[PDB]
């Protein structure tokens, strides 16, 4: 029994002393003379160069260096088995390298300053402007990139201390209490910021400024 | 030509729907009969039960629920192909999963203050104390697990603002200037960082209390 594909999945931005091992090809034609690995693609012989590599007599497949998915995310290599003559015996078999992501870029709001405005008399609950910030991690099989936006905190605290809200997961600011009247308080500024893990990791910050119209 | 073992390397704490395929098994007997797969092990049909299943029919490893590596960080799972006649028709290959780390913890110190003395007269570079957060992620092949230590304020500023230094991965706390005095500053308050990705993460904060002796 086997499996149809043996990808290798290795997590970027790894840590310890390399080069490290990944995996080991074999050749069942080794049970005659002893064969010698080579390596070929784009990470082992074509730009990135270096990145991966074979010993000769091993077959043991090496990492080179940390990996860094947002600059490379998956790599299509070829073992290559032959003998002393340097021939080969059996055709290269296709290696498949998946890196895995880490969360090693913070949240960036798209603008220091967003700037919405709101008619004074609109119900609770009404949008106001939406707000952005994005992830360069993966935001489809992890949590590393997915963004949780929440307000810091509102000035002036006049009427009420929180008149806004936000999205958590879209970044829509609405308001959420009554009393805004543009004669009293013309504008807030907004402290908003932006989580990535949902929540859990990392937090840039900006400002979103309201004005609030007649 | 082929892998000598084939793991999985499945990251931890995966989004998206489940359950989701991780590579799919074949029979090399495939002609004889119809083949329906199965697999047995812990975390299949023992205790965590049902986190991996396999599709009857189609050979593909599923995975039914997001991984902790922190909980569990490795399984041995065995696939077992048998033919619609009620045959095994090879022995049961194994199945090795390893859970990548990803990083679901913040560092936390090992109490919420740390008390240490050191004399008066200590030369620069004497060590006070060393104070100590955990983290429970990896430490050995990712950077999630590896905790950075900083010293943030120091109260009173009284001699100067920079009296201690504490070491970035040690934890240990040394006086830096001389110019102590029992009888001017009997007691300092250290408020200690420690942030993981070797200090590119998530920080906790805690105190160190350095009481100056005679
Ligand atoms: C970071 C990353 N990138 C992928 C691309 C393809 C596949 Cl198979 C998996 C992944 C993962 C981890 C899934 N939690
Ligand atoms: C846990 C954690 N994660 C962060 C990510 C970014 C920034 Cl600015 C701060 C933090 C903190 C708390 C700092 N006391
Ligand atoms: C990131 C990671 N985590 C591990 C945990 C156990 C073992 Cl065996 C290997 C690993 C690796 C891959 C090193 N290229
Ligand atoms: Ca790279
Ligand atoms: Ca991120
Ligand atoms: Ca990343
Ligand atoms: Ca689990
Ligand atoms: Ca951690
Ligand atoms: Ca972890």
């Amino acid at each position: 029994m086997d499996w149809v594909v043996a990808p290798i999945s290795v997590p970027e931005n790894g840590k310890g002393p390399f080069p490290q091992r990944l995996n080991q090809l074999k050749s069942n034609k080794d049970r005659d003379t002893k064969i010698f690995y080579s390596i070929t693609g784009p990470g082992a012989d074509s730009p990135p160069e270096g990145v991966f590599a074979v010993e000769k007599e091993t077959g043991w497949l090496l990492l080179n260096k940390p990996l860094d998915r947002e600059e490379i995310a998956k790599y299509e290599l070829f073992g290559h088995a032959v003998s002393e003559n340097g021939a080969s015996v059996e055709d290269p078999m296709n290696i498949s390298i998946i890196v895995t992501d880490q969360n090693d870029h913070k949240p960036k709001f798209t603008q220091d300053t967003f700037r919405g405005s709101v008619l004074e008399g609109v119900l609770p609950g009404t949008s106001v402007m939406q707000v952005t910030a994005t992830d360069e991690d993966d935001a489809i099989y992890t949590y590393n990139g997915v963004v949780a936006y929440s307000i810091h905190s509102q000035e002036p605290k006049d009427p009420h201390d929180l008149m806004f809200t936000i999205h958590r997961s879209t970044g829509t600011i609405s308001v959420i209490s009554s009393g805004l009247d543009r004669e009293k308080v013309p504008e807030y500024t907004l402290t908003i910021q932006a989580t990535d893990m949902d929540g859990d990791g990392s937090t840039t910050t900006a400002v979103a400024v309201v004005e609030i119209l007649d």
